[PDB]
């Protein structure tokens, strides 16, 4: 038998039995046993069989864990399998899978990308007389919309970008810079300025009337999450490119999720095919459609967009036309990020909450998150 488990919720779990069922069909002398649960449950239970050696086969795992699950040789470089012609990528291109490299080895295999995005309630943007230029509005023209539509409409103008170790990144690309160092030994950016001017717009943002509800005219989030909301919300919704993206390409290739092999496995060769036929299986993907991203391979994507209604449509939609104006992807969050991460979201609430200084707050965090890095 081949081991194989996921996260998500119970749509998931419904036709990723079908597609596992479909793969033995076609592959009979080899069962699938599956296990999933929720976000929350899975970690939980993938924890201790990391360390004790026994992971399933097929591991489908998040960048915010790849490189600790990926210590000490714990996972299997992916990167053979892809050259011996055991995963085809000839359909799928480099910058679709470098989210799951570190060191130059693929420890994870992106199943689907996500794309940073404002997404909109048209209805609201209509009720307060306003709307994005999305190709080239700029962070002043964000905050003039989020104004705007509190005085025009008494909605909020967002949520708020939550939470901060996801939208300061973002806005270090959107200025040319980078949060971690691609060897995750620090933070890239230097300028503590960018921290100041980040969080002096959020200071700015969250003492107004402006400041989920989507079902606010605007949520911040990656691509995919638009699915829930769009169905959710009575108003038409739209996806919106994200404030000044477009000077330095500040916009990724997230991988959504990917799948792993433990070097613990005896059967790495059939855990590789499964990922093979997962990633480009055109009728395994008629069942997947598009749920766990957009779709790595061009050829999946070309076979499953028919199938799509309005807003999948929208989805893959966006993430095809930002992704011609991208930056390459962070590599998977670096051991030690859980502990930046802490550090800043505990950083943000004093600066907006207590009267902590963004100046002050700025090299502290800097200094702090760096010693934390250091250590690989």
């Amino acid at each position: 038998t081949l081991r194989i488990a996921w996260w998500g919720g119970q749509p998931r779990h419904d036709y990723t039995t079908k597609v596992i069922e479909l793969y033995e069909k076609k592959n009979p002398h080899v069962h699938i046993e599956a296990e999933f649960a929720n976000w929350d449950d899975y970690w939980k239970k993938l924890a201790p069989m990391s360390a004790a050696g026994q992971l399933p086969d097929v591991i489908q795992m998040d960048t915010a864990y790849l490189a600790q699950y990926g210590k000490k040789n714990q996972l299997e470089d992916l990167t053979p399998y892809t050259k011996d012609g055991t995963i085809d990528v000839s359909s799928i291109d480099e910058n679709m899978l470098s989210g799951g490299k570190i060191d130059n080895k693929l420890y994870g295999f992106t199943l689907g990308v996500n794309v940073l995005s404002v997404i909109a309630n048209e209805d609201l943007l209509k009720k307060a007389g306003v709307s994005i230029n999305q190709e080239n509005w700029t962070w002043e023209d964000y905050e003039k919309l989020a104004y705007d539509l509190q005085e025009k409409a008494g909605v909020y103008g967002s949520n708020g970008m939550h939470p901060p170790d996801i939208f300061f990144p973002y806005y270090l690309r959107t200025k040319g810079e980078r949060f971690y160092k691609e060897d995750g030994t620090g933070l890239a950016y230097q300028d503590d300025q960018l921290f100041v001017d980040y969080f002096e717009r959020q200071l700015r943002l969250v003492k107004a009337k402006t400041s989920d509800f989507i079902v606010s005219a605007i949520t911040w989030n990656y691509s995919n999450q638009y699915l829930g909301f769009a169905r959710l919300t009575d108003s038409p919704l739209s996806l919106y490119l994200p404030p000044e993206q477009m000077q330095e390409k500040a916009l990724t290739l997230k991988p959504s999720m990917l799948f792993s092999i433990p070097k613990s496995s005896e059967h790495k060769k059939e855990a590789a095919k499964f990922i093979n036929f997962f990633v480009n299986n055109e009728e395994a993907n008629q069942l997947i459609k598009g749920e766990r991203g957009v779709p790595v391979s061009d050829k999946v994507a070309d076979a499953i967009k028919p199938k799509l209604n309005e807003e999948e449509t929208n989805i893959v939609e966006y993430v095809e036309t930002a992704s011609k104006n991208i930056s390459k992807a962070d590599p998977p969050e670096p051991v030690g990020s859980a502990e930046v991460i802490k550090l800043l979201k505990d950083t943000s609430d004093q600066i907006l909450y207590q009267k902590v200084s963004p100046e002050k707050a700025a090299k502290t965090f800097r200094k702090k998150a760096n010693e934390i890095l250091e250590r690989n």
